[PDB]
Protein backbone atom coordinates (compact mmCIF):
# COMPACT_ATOMS: atom_id res chain seq x y z
CA UNK A 1 0.00 0.00 0.00
CA UNK A 2 0.84 3.76 -0.73
CA UNK A 3 2.84 5.57 2.11
CA UNK A 4 6.31 7.84 2.56
CA UNK A 5 8.79 5.06 2.69
CA UNK A 6 11.72 4.19 -0.14
CA UNK A 7 9.20 1.47 -2.01
CA UNK A 8 6.08 2.92 -1.20
CA UNK A 9 6.57 6.95 -1.23
CA UNK A 10 5.27 9.90 -3.68
CA UNK A 11 7.39 8.95 -6.61
CA UNK A 12 5.43 5.26 -6.74
CA UNK A 13 1.65 6.54 -6.44
CA UNK A 14 1.37 7.33 -9.77
CA UNK A 15 1.14 3.51 -10.50
CA UNK A 16 -1.99 2.90 -8.29
CA UNK A 17 -3.83 6.53 -8.67
CA UNK A 18 -2.84 7.84 -12.28
CA UNK A 19 -4.19 11.12 -11.63
CA UNK A 20 -1.23 12.01 -9.79
CA UNK A 21 0.46 13.07 -13.15
CA UNK A 22 -2.59 15.48 -13.57
CA UNK A 23 -3.14 19.03 -14.10
CA UNK A 24 -3.45 20.51 -10.88
CA UNK A 25 -1.90 18.54 -8.35
CA UNK A 26 -0.99 19.71 -5.14
CA UNK A 27 1.07 20.94 -3.79
CA UNK A 28 2.61 23.66 -5.52
CA UNK A 29 5.56 26.21 -4.36
CA UNK A 30 4.60 29.44 -4.17
CA UNK A 31 6.71 32.09 -6.45
CA UNK A 32 5.84 35.31 -4.47
CA UNK A 33 6.98 37.41 -7.50
CA UNK A 34 4.94 35.51 -10.15
CA UNK A 35 1.43 35.19 -7.68
CA UNK A 36 -0.77 38.01 -8.83
CA UNK A 37 -2.45 40.63 -6.37
CA UNK A 38 -6.32 40.45 -7.23
CA UNK A 39 -8.07 43.08 -5.55
CA UNK A 40 -11.46 41.26 -6.60
CA UNK A 41 -11.05 38.51 -3.84
CA UNK A 42 -12.82 39.14 -0.86
CA UNK A 43 -11.32 38.69 2.81
CA UNK A 44 -12.00 34.92 4.25
CA UNK A 45 -14.48 34.42 6.72
CA UNK A 46 -13.67 31.98 9.57
CA UNK A 47 -16.65 30.93 11.41
CA UNK A 48 -15.54 28.84 14.04
CA UNK A 49 -17.19 29.37 17.25
CA UNK A 50 -19.69 26.97 17.52
CA UNK A 51 -17.12 24.11 16.47
CA UNK A 52 -17.74 21.07 18.02
CA UNK A 53 -14.40 18.60 17.49
CA UNK A 54 -15.35 14.44 18.49
CA UNK A 55 -12.05 12.49 17.99
CA UNK A 56 -8.64 12.54 17.40
CA UNK A 57 -7.63 9.53 15.29
CA UNK A 58 -4.13 7.94 14.34
CA UNK A 59 -4.75 6.53 10.97
CA UNK A 60 -1.66 5.54 9.45
CA UNK A 61 0.23 8.40 7.62
CA UNK A 62 -1.26 11.17 9.85
CA UNK A 63 -3.58 12.22 13.05
CA UNK A 64 -6.60 13.87 12.28
CA UNK A 65 -9.20 16.27 14.68
CA UNK A 66 -12.30 15.15 13.63
CA UNK A 67 -14.98 17.37 13.90
CA UNK A 68 -19.15 17.14 13.59
CA UNK A 69 -20.02 18.38 10.26
CA UNK A 70 -23.83 17.41 10.97
CA UNK A 71 -24.70 21.29 10.32
CA UNK A 72 -22.97 24.54 9.78
CA UNK A 73 -21.30 24.96 13.23
CA UNK A 74 -17.81 25.52 11.97
CA UNK A 75 -17.52 27.40 8.18
CA UNK A 76 -15.56 28.78 5.89
CA UNK A 77 -16.67 31.11 3.37
CA UNK A 78 -15.98 33.96 1.62
CA UNK A 79 -12.33 34.57 -0.03
CA UNK A 80 -12.19 32.80 -3.58
CA UNK A 81 -15.33 30.90 -2.36
CA UNK A 82 -18.97 30.77 -3.31
CA UNK A 83 -21.20 29.22 -0.98
CA UNK A 84 -20.27 27.59 2.84
CA UNK A 85 -17.51 25.22 2.99
CA UNK A 86 -18.29 23.20 6.35
CA UNK A 87 -14.80 21.85 8.46
CA UNK A 88 -14.58 17.99 8.66
CA UNK A 89 -10.93 17.80 9.70
CA UNK A 90 -7.73 18.80 11.03
CA UNK A 91 -3.92 17.71 10.12
CA UNK A 92 -0.61 18.15 9.81
CA UNK A 93 2.31 17.24 7.46
CA UNK A 94 5.87 17.68 9.18
CA UNK A 95 9.77 16.81 8.84
CA UNK A 96 12.11 14.38 10.41
CA UNK A 97 14.22 17.57 11.05
CA UNK A 98 12.92 21.38 11.78
CA UNK A 99 13.86 22.61 7.94
CA UNK A 100 11.51 20.76 6.14
CA UNK A 101 8.00 19.08 6.71
CA UNK A 102 5.54 21.65 4.79
CA UNK A 103 4.14 20.67 1.67
CA UNK A 104 3.60 23.86 -0.38
CA UNK A 105 6.92 25.75 0.21
CA UNK A 106 7.60 29.56 -0.24
CA UNK A 107 9.98 30.86 -2.72
CA UNK A 108 11.58 27.51 -2.44
CA UNK A 109 11.61 27.96 1.40
CA UNK A 110 10.74 24.93 3.53
CA UNK A 111 8.35 25.03 6.79
CA UNK A 112 9.13 22.54 9.80
CA UNK A 113 5.38 21.52 9.15
CA UNK A 114 1.68 22.36 7.58
CA UNK A 115 -1.89 22.21 9.05
CA UNK A 116 -4.57 21.22 6.76
CA UNK A 117 -7.76 22.21 7.94
CA UNK A 118 -10.34 20.38 6.07
CA UNK A 119 -13.70 21.99 4.54
CA UNK A 120 -16.36 20.77 2.08
CA UNK A 121 -18.97 22.62 -0.22
CA UNK A 122 -22.31 22.37 1.61
CA UNK A 123 -24.19 22.39 -1.46
CA UNK A 124 -23.06 18.41 -2.52
CA UNK A 125 -24.45 17.38 0.84
CA UNK A 126 -21.92 15.16 2.09
CA UNK A 127 -18.03 14.68 1.62
CA UNK A 128 -17.58 12.00 -0.31
CA UNK A 129 -20.41 13.58 -3.14
CA UNK A 130 -17.77 17.13 -2.26
CA UNK A 131 -14.58 15.03 -3.40
CA UNK A 132 -16.15 14.35 -7.03
CA UNK A 133 -16.35 17.55 -8.10
CA UNK A 134 -14.14 20.85 -8.99
CA UNK A 135 -15.14 23.48 -6.36
CA UNK A 136 -15.69 20.42 -3.77
CA UNK A 137 -13.16 21.28 -0.78
CA UNK A 138 -11.43 24.30 0.48
CA UNK A 139 -8.18 23.54 2.41
CA UNK A 140 -6.99 26.11 4.60
CA UNK A 141 -2.96 25.79 5.24
CA UNK A 142 -1.12 27.15 7.45
CA UNK A 143 2.65 26.85 7.92
CA UNK A 144 4.76 25.91 11.36
CA UNK A 145 7.92 27.64 11.98
CA UNK A 146 9.87 26.30 15.43
CA UNK A 147 10.11 29.20 17.86
CA UNK A 148 8.07 30.48 20.43
CA UNK A 149 5.55 27.14 21.82
CA UNK A 150 1.61 27.70 20.82
CA UNK A 151 -0.41 27.69 23.70
CA UNK A 152 -3.60 26.59 21.52
CA UNK A 153 -1.74 23.82 20.35
CA UNK A 154 -0.79 21.74 23.94
CA UNK A 155 -4.03 20.08 24.41
CA UNK A 156 -3.69 18.29 20.72
CA UNK A 157 0.28 17.69 21.40
CA UNK A 158 -0.37 16.23 25.75
CA UNK A 159 -2.69 13.59 23.74
CA UNK A 160 -0.89 12.10 21.24
CA UNK A 161 0.83 9.63 23.84
CA UNK A 162 -2.45 7.80 23.55
CA UNK A 163 -2.94 7.46 20.11
CA UNK A 164 0.89 6.09 18.94
CA UNK A 165 -0.14 3.53 16.53
CA UNK A 166 -1.96 3.25 13.40
CA UNK A 167 -5.42 2.68 14.28
CA UNK A 168 -5.98 3.84 17.60
CA UNK A 169 -8.43 6.84 18.51
CA UNK A 170 -9.45 9.11 21.54
CA UNK A 171 -11.97 11.43 22.53
CA UNK A 172 -11.13 14.58 21.28
CA UNK A 173 -14.19 17.36 22.85
CA UNK A 174 -14.41 20.68 23.28
CA UNK A 175 -10.82 21.57 21.17
CA UNK A 176 -11.21 25.19 19.51
CA UNK A 177 -9.41 25.38 16.19
CA UNK A 178 -9.42 29.50 16.65
CA UNK A 179 -5.88 28.75 18.67
CA UNK A 180 -4.02 27.50 15.53
CA UNK A 181 -4.92 30.78 13.01
CA UNK A 182 -2.18 33.72 12.68
CA UNK A 183 -3.16 37.00 13.50
CA UNK A 184 -3.21 38.41 9.75
CA UNK A 185 -5.80 36.52 7.34
CA UNK A 186 -3.42 37.06 4.16
CA UNK A 187 -3.41 34.57 1.59
CA UNK A 188 -2.62 32.78 -1.59
CA UNK A 189 -5.23 30.80 -3.58
CA UNK A 190 -5.04 28.25 -5.98
CA UNK A 191 -6.83 25.22 -7.88
CA UNK A 192 -5.24 21.59 -6.52
CA UNK A 193 -5.60 18.75 -5.67
CA UNK A 194 -5.75 16.21 -2.07
CA UNK A 195 -2.26 15.79 -1.42
CA UNK A 196 -2.68 12.20 -0.75
CA UNK A 197 -3.94 9.61 -2.85
CA UNK A 198 -6.60 9.50 -3.81
CA UNK A 199 -5.07 12.84 -4.82
CA UNK A 200 -8.70 14.16 -6.32
CA UNK A 201 -8.63 17.56 -8.22
CA UNK A 202 -11.36 18.93 -5.81
CA UNK A 203 -9.39 21.16 -4.03
CA UNK A 204 -9.61 25.05 -3.76
CA UNK A 205 -6.45 25.95 -1.68
CA UNK A 206 -5.87 28.58 0.37
CA UNK A 207 -2.58 29.23 2.01
CA UNK A 208 -1.80 31.66 4.82
CA UNK A 209 0.78 33.91 4.30
CA UNK A 210 1.75 34.14 8.22
CA UNK A 211 2.97 30.92 9.66
CA UNK A 212 2.46 30.13 13.23
CA UNK A 213 5.60 29.27 15.73
CA UNK A 214 5.63 26.28 17.39
CA UNK A 215 8.16 25.37 20.10
CA UNK A 216 10.79 22.88 19.46
CA UNK A 217 9.12 20.46 22.16
CA UNK A 218 6.08 20.57 20.83
CA UNK A 219 7.13 19.22 16.92
CA UNK A 220 9.17 16.47 18.36
CA UNK A 221 6.49 15.38 19.98
CA UNK A 222 4.79 14.78 16.85
CA UNK A 223 8.04 12.97 15.36
CA UNK A 224 7.35 10.04 18.41
CA UNK A 225 4.18 8.90 16.43
CA UNK A 226 4.40 5.28 14.49
CA UNK A 227 3.46 4.66 10.82
CA UNK A 228 2.77 1.06 12.01
CA UNK A 229 0.00 -0.37 14.11
CA UNK A 230 0.95 -1.73 17.76
CA UNK A 231 2.26 -5.39 17.73
CA UNK A 232 4.32 -4.44 14.57
CA UNK A 233 7.97 -3.14 13.84
CA UNK A 234 8.35 0.23 14.90
CA UNK A 235 8.45 2.93 11.99
CA UNK A 236 8.22 6.49 13.12
CA UNK A 237 5.91 9.02 11.65
CA UNK A 238 8.14 11.63 10.02
CA UNK A 239 8.45 13.07 6.46
CA UNK A 240 4.79 12.35 6.07
CA UNK A 241 4.90 15.19 2.90
CA UNK A 242 4.13 15.21 -0.62
CA UNK A 243 6.89 17.19 -2.85
CA UNK A 244 6.15 20.03 -5.37
CA UNK A 245 4.30 19.55 -7.95
CA UNK A 246 4.36 21.27 -11.60
CA UNK A 247 2.52 24.16 -11.86
CA UNK A 248 1.26 23.43 -15.64
CA UNK A 249 -1.02 26.46 -16.48
CA UNK A 250 -2.03 27.33 -13.38
CA UNK A 251 -1.87 30.72 -11.79
CA UNK A 252 -1.86 31.58 -7.75
CA UNK A 253 -3.47 34.73 -6.70
CA UNK A 254 -2.73 36.66 -3.90
CA UNK A 255 -5.32 38.70 -1.54
CA UNK A 256 -2.71 41.28 -0.86
CA UNK A 257 0.30 43.02 -1.95
C1 LIG B 1 -11.07 11.08 0.34
C2 LIG B 1 -10.59 10.45 1.63
O1 LIG B 1 -10.27 11.51 2.50
C3 LIG B 1 -9.14 12.30 2.20
C4 LIG B 1 -8.14 11.85 1.36
C5 LIG B 1 -7.01 12.61 1.06
C6 LIG B 1 -6.89 13.88 1.62
N1 LIG B 1 -5.87 14.75 1.43
C7 LIG B 1 -6.11 15.85 2.12
S1 LIG B 1 -5.00 17.23 2.13
N2 LIG B 1 -3.57 16.68 2.67
O2 LIG B 1 -5.61 18.25 3.04
O3 LIG B 1 -4.87 17.73 0.72
S2 LIG B 1 -7.55 15.90 3.03
C8 LIG B 1 -7.92 14.32 2.47
C9 LIG B 1 -9.03 13.55 2.75
ZN1 LIG C 1 -2.87 17.49 4.35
Amino acid sequence: HWGYGKHNGPEHWHKDFPIAKGERQSPVDIDTHTAKYDPSLKPLSVSYDQATSLRILNNGHAFNVEFDDSQDKAVLKGGPLDGTYRLIQFHFHWGSLDGQGSEHTVDKKKYAAELHLVHWNTKYGDFGKAVQQPDGLAVLGIFLKVGSAKPGLQKVVDVLDSIKTKGKSADFTNFDPRGLLPESLDYWTYPGSLTTPPLLECVTWIVLKEPISVSSEQVLKFRKLNFNGEGEPEELMVDNWRPAQPLKNRQIKASFK
